[PDB]
Protein backbone atom coordinates (compact mmCIF):
# COMPACT_ATOMS: atom_id res chain seq x y z
CA UNK A 1 0.00 0.00 0.00
CA UNK A 2 1.26 3.32 -1.37
CA UNK A 3 1.06 7.19 -0.46
CA UNK A 4 1.27 7.57 -3.82
CA UNK A 5 -2.46 6.84 -4.59
CA UNK A 6 -3.49 8.75 -1.37
CA UNK A 7 -2.27 11.75 -3.03
CA UNK A 8 -4.17 10.77 -6.02
CA UNK A 9 -7.15 11.10 -3.39
CA UNK A 10 -6.10 13.83 -1.54
CA UNK A 11 -6.11 15.82 -4.57
CA UNK A 12 -9.81 14.91 -4.84
CA UNK A 13 -10.51 15.81 -1.46
CA UNK A 14 -8.99 19.04 -1.74
CA UNK A 15 -10.33 20.27 -5.07
CA UNK A 16 -13.89 19.70 -4.25
CA UNK A 17 -13.06 21.63 -0.86
CA UNK A 18 -11.93 24.14 -3.03
CA UNK A 19 -14.88 23.91 -5.08
CA UNK A 20 -17.49 23.97 -2.54
CA UNK A 21 -15.55 26.29 -0.61
CA UNK A 22 -14.95 28.69 -3.90
CA UNK A 23 -19.21 28.35 -4.36
CA UNK A 24 -20.13 28.67 -0.92
CA UNK A 25 -18.10 32.23 -0.84
CA UNK A 26 -20.12 32.55 -3.70
CA UNK A 27 -23.37 31.14 -2.22
CA UNK A 28 -22.53 33.84 1.06
CA UNK A 29 -21.56 36.67 -0.72
CA UNK A 30 -24.62 37.05 -2.82
CA UNK A 31 -26.51 35.34 0.67
CA UNK A 32 -24.65 38.30 2.51
CA UNK A 33 -25.47 40.61 -0.42
CA UNK A 34 -29.35 39.43 -0.10
CA UNK A 35 -28.98 40.21 3.31
CA UNK A 36 -28.12 43.75 3.06
CA UNK A 37 -30.86 44.37 -0.22
CA UNK A 38 -33.72 43.61 2.30
CA UNK A 39 -32.41 45.84 5.17
CA UNK A 40 -32.05 48.85 2.42
CA UNK A 41 -34.85 48.09 1.05
CA UNK A 42 -36.89 47.18 4.77
CA UNK A 43 -35.20 50.75 6.02
CA UNK A 44 -36.64 52.17 2.82
CA UNK A 45 -40.15 50.61 3.12
CA UNK A 46 -40.67 52.27 6.83
CA UNK A 47 -39.22 55.79 5.89
CA UNK A 48 -40.55 56.03 2.34
CA UNK A 49 -43.85 56.84 3.98
CA UNK A 50 -45.62 60.02 2.53
CA UNK A 51 -47.93 62.01 4.14
CA UNK A 52 -51.14 64.38 3.91
CA UNK A 53 -50.48 68.29 5.51
CA UNK A 54 -52.72 70.11 7.05
CA UNK A 55 -56.48 70.34 5.84
CA UNK A 56 -58.41 69.22 3.04
CA UNK A 57 -59.95 71.98 0.64
CA UNK A 58 -62.12 71.23 -1.96
CA UNK A 59 -64.18 72.90 -4.49
CA UNK A 60 -68.21 72.58 -4.30
CA UNK A 61 -71.62 72.77 -6.30
CA UNK A 62 -74.69 73.52 -5.36
CA UNK A 63 -76.29 73.61 -8.67
CA UNK A 64 -73.90 71.38 -9.83
CA UNK A 65 -73.47 67.32 -8.70
CA UNK A 66 -71.25 67.77 -5.73
CA UNK A 67 -67.97 67.94 -4.23
CA UNK A 68 -65.85 68.41 -7.49
CA UNK A 69 -62.20 69.13 -6.81
CA UNK A 70 -60.67 68.72 -3.79
CA UNK A 71 -57.48 70.19 -2.26
CA UNK A 72 -54.96 68.54 0.25
CA UNK A 73 -51.50 68.77 0.30
CA UNK A 74 -49.27 65.99 0.50
CA UNK A 75 -45.72 65.89 1.90
CA UNK A 76 -42.78 63.43 2.62
CA UNK A 77 -41.18 63.65 6.24
CA UNK A 78 -37.73 65.77 5.88
CA UNK A 79 -36.15 62.26 7.09
CA UNK A 80 -38.02 60.67 4.36
CA UNK A 81 -37.31 59.42 0.90
CA UNK A 82 -37.87 61.00 -2.29
CA UNK A 83 -40.80 60.43 -4.14
CA UNK A 84 -43.07 60.12 -7.29
CA UNK A 85 -46.44 61.22 -7.72
CA UNK A 86 -47.15 59.51 -10.90
CA UNK A 87 -46.96 56.08 -9.06
CA UNK A 88 -49.37 57.11 -5.91
CA UNK A 89 -52.87 56.49 -6.49
CA UNK A 90 -55.86 57.93 -4.73
CA UNK A 91 -59.08 55.12 -4.05
CA UNK A 92 -62.06 56.90 -3.21
CA UNK A 93 -65.55 56.40 -1.82
CA UNK A 94 -68.80 58.80 -1.44
CA UNK A 95 -70.85 57.34 1.74
CA UNK A 96 -69.92 53.37 1.75
CA UNK A 97 -70.24 52.83 -1.78
CA UNK A 98 -67.66 50.32 -3.46
CA UNK A 99 -64.11 51.90 -4.11
CA UNK A 100 -63.17 53.24 -7.21
CA UNK A 101 -59.29 54.06 -7.56
CA UNK A 102 -59.27 57.85 -8.94
CA UNK A 103 -58.11 59.17 -11.81
CA UNK A 104 -57.70 63.21 -12.38
CA UNK A 105 -55.16 64.17 -10.39
CA UNK A 106 -53.21 67.77 -11.27
CA UNK A 107 -49.61 67.14 -10.41
CA UNK A 108 -50.15 64.11 -12.41
CA UNK A 109 -46.22 63.61 -13.09
CA UNK A 110 -44.06 65.30 -10.19
CA UNK A 111 -41.61 64.09 -7.70
CA UNK A 112 -41.13 65.15 -4.17
CA UNK A 113 -38.16 65.63 -2.54
CA UNK A 114 -38.11 64.82 1.19
CA UNK A 115 -39.07 67.45 3.45
CA UNK A 116 -41.34 69.19 0.10
CA UNK A 117 -45.32 69.09 -0.72
CA UNK A 118 -47.24 69.89 -3.48
CA UNK A 119 -51.11 70.45 -3.86
CA UNK A 120 -52.88 67.59 -5.27
CA UNK A 121 -56.03 68.17 -6.71
CA UNK A 122 -58.72 65.38 -6.90
CA UNK A 123 -61.85 65.03 -9.03
CA UNK A 124 -64.42 62.26 -7.89
CA UNK A 125 -65.62 60.08 -10.88
CA UNK A 126 -69.15 60.60 -12.24
CA UNK A 127 -70.78 58.72 -9.61
CA UNK A 128 -68.80 59.58 -6.73
CA UNK A 129 -69.05 63.25 -6.32
CA UNK A 130 -70.31 63.45 -2.31
CA UNK A 131 -72.75 65.94 -0.74
CA UNK A 132 -73.14 67.53 2.01
CA UNK A 133 -73.77 65.08 4.52
CA UNK A 134 -72.26 62.34 2.99
CA UNK A 135 -69.09 60.79 4.29
CA UNK A 136 -65.73 60.07 1.76
CA UNK A 137 -62.54 58.05 2.33
CA UNK A 138 -59.45 59.27 0.57
CA UNK A 139 -57.01 56.54 0.64
CA UNK A 140 -53.39 58.08 -0.29
CA UNK A 141 -50.90 54.79 -1.21
CA UNK A 142 -47.60 55.47 -2.01
CA UNK A 143 -45.19 53.19 -4.14
CA UNK A 144 -43.00 51.59 -1.07
CA UNK A 145 -45.02 53.23 1.64
CA UNK A 146 -47.09 53.18 4.58
CA UNK A 147 -50.63 53.87 3.06
CA UNK A 148 -52.46 56.63 4.49
CA UNK A 149 -56.55 56.93 4.73
CA UNK A 150 -58.24 60.20 5.19
CA UNK A 151 -61.87 59.81 6.17
CA UNK A 152 -64.17 62.80 5.99
CA UNK A 153 -67.61 63.76 5.84
CA UNK A 154 -69.08 67.44 4.45
CA UNK A 155 -71.11 68.92 7.34
CA UNK A 156 -74.11 69.12 6.15
CA UNK A 157 -74.14 72.61 5.70
CA UNK A 158 -70.86 73.26 3.03
CA UNK A 159 -71.38 75.86 0.44
CA UNK A 160 -67.52 74.74 -0.21
CA UNK A 161 -63.95 75.45 0.86
CA UNK A 162 -62.27 73.83 3.79
CA UNK A 163 -63.45 70.63 5.25
CA UNK A 164 -62.95 71.11 9.00
CA UNK B 1 -9.65 11.35 4.94
CA UNK B 2 -7.10 14.30 6.27
CA UNK B 3 -8.07 17.23 7.88
CA UNK B 4 -5.90 19.02 5.13
CA UNK B 5 -8.71 19.95 3.31
CA UNK B 6 -10.94 19.91 6.48
CA UNK B 7 -9.06 23.62 6.58
CA UNK B 8 -9.28 24.60 3.18
CA UNK B 9 -12.73 24.64 3.99
CA UNK B 10 -12.72 25.81 7.27
CA UNK B 11 -10.99 29.32 5.47
CA UNK B 12 -14.05 29.23 3.05
CA UNK B 13 -16.51 29.22 6.56
CA UNK B 14 -14.59 31.99 8.15
CA UNK B 15 -14.03 33.89 4.84
CA UNK B 16 -17.60 34.06 4.09
CA UNK B 17 -18.42 34.83 7.89
CA UNK B 18 -15.51 37.75 7.81
CA UNK B 19 -17.69 38.57 4.79
CA UNK B 20 -20.85 38.65 5.90
CA UNK B 21 -19.47 40.21 9.33
CA UNK B 22 -18.07 42.81 7.14
CA UNK B 23 -21.32 43.56 5.30
CA UNK B 24 -23.89 43.01 8.43
CA UNK B 25 -21.79 45.46 10.33
CA UNK B 26 -21.54 47.86 7.41
CA UNK B 27 -25.06 47.12 6.85
CA UNK B 28 -25.62 47.48 10.54
CA UNK B 29 -24.20 50.85 10.84
CA UNK B 30 -26.49 52.04 8.39
CA UNK B 31 -28.95 50.77 9.71
CA UNK B 32 -28.27 52.37 13.22
CA UNK B 33 -27.20 55.67 11.19
CA UNK B 34 -30.75 55.47 9.54
CA UNK B 35 -32.43 54.92 12.44
CA UNK B 36 -30.58 57.71 13.92
CA UNK B 37 -31.78 60.21 11.34
CA UNK B 38 -35.05 59.58 11.39
CA UNK B 39 -34.96 59.99 15.07
CA UNK B 40 -33.49 63.60 14.42
CA UNK B 41 -35.91 64.28 11.56
CA UNK B 42 -38.59 62.82 14.08
CA UNK B 43 -37.93 65.41 16.70
CA UNK B 44 -37.27 68.26 13.90
CA UNK B 45 -40.73 67.36 12.90
CA UNK B 46 -42.59 67.89 15.87
CA UNK B 47 -40.41 70.94 17.71
CA UNK B 48 -39.87 72.95 14.06
CA UNK B 49 -43.71 73.53 14.16
CA UNK B 50 -44.30 78.03 13.46
CA UNK B 51 -46.92 79.54 15.15
CA UNK B 52 -49.29 82.68 14.25
CA UNK B 53 -48.58 85.15 17.22
CA UNK B 54 -51.68 87.08 18.54
CA UNK B 55 -53.89 89.13 16.76
CA UNK C 1 -2.72 3.74 1.55
CA UNK C 2 -6.30 3.65 -0.28
CA UNK C 3 -8.97 6.01 -0.47
CA UNK C 4 -11.43 2.74 -1.00
CA UNK C 5 -11.42 2.61 2.97
CA UNK C 6 -11.71 6.53 2.52
CA UNK C 7 -15.05 5.67 1.09
CA UNK C 8 -16.26 3.28 3.96
CA UNK C 9 -15.84 6.53 6.05
CA UNK C 10 -16.82 9.56 3.81
CA UNK C 11 -20.28 7.64 4.10
CA UNK C 12 -19.98 7.86 8.07
CA UNK C 13 -19.47 11.45 8.23
CA UNK C 14 -22.17 12.25 5.28
CA UNK C 15 -25.01 9.92 7.51
CA UNK C 16 -24.15 11.21 10.78
CA UNK C 17 -24.76 14.24 8.94
CA UNK C 18 -28.29 13.40 7.27
CA UNK C 19 -29.13 12.11 10.16
CA UNK C 20 -28.20 15.38 12.14
CA UNK C 21 -29.52 17.10 9.88
CA UNK C 22 -32.82 15.26 9.55
CA UNK C 23 -33.43 15.52 13.12
CA UNK C 24 -32.07 19.61 13.50
CA UNK C 25 -35.04 19.86 10.59
CA UNK C 26 -37.11 17.85 12.72
CA UNK C 27 -35.97 19.36 15.64
CA UNK C 28 -36.42 22.99 13.73
CA UNK C 29 -39.76 22.18 12.53
CA UNK C 30 -40.84 21.57 16.32
CA UNK C 31 -38.95 24.86 17.44
CA UNK C 32 -40.72 27.15 14.93
CA UNK C 33 -43.78 25.26 15.45
CA UNK C 34 -43.47 25.35 19.28
CA UNK C 35 -42.09 29.06 18.38
CA UNK C 36 -45.50 29.75 16.65
CA UNK C 37 -47.66 28.08 19.54
CA UNK C 38 -46.48 30.73 22.18
CA UNK C 39 -47.21 33.90 19.44
CA UNK C 40 -51.04 32.68 19.01
CA UNK C 41 -51.48 32.14 22.68
CA UNK C 42 -49.15 35.21 22.88
CA UNK C 43 -51.75 37.64 21.37
CA UNK C 44 -54.31 35.26 22.18
CA UNK C 45 -53.49 35.89 26.17
CA UNK C 46 -53.74 39.77 25.10
CA UNK C 47 -56.82 39.52 23.29
CA UNK C 48 -58.91 37.57 25.05
CA UNK C 49 -59.43 39.89 27.69
CA UNK C 50 -62.88 40.34 29.41
CA UNK C 51 -64.85 43.63 30.47
CA UNK C 52 -67.54 44.66 32.86
CA UNK C 53 -69.63 47.24 30.87
CA UNK C 54 -71.67 49.57 32.28
CA UNK C 55 -73.24 49.79 36.07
Amino acid sequence: FSGLEAAIVLIAFVVVAAVFSYVMLGAGFFATQKSQEVTYSGMKQATSNLILDGMIYGSYSKGGSGLAQLYFYVKVPEGGETQDLKYVTYLWTKENKAVTTLTSITPTNQQLNPGARVKVTITAPTGYKPIAGQKFVLEIKPKTGASTIVTRTLSDGYNGGVII
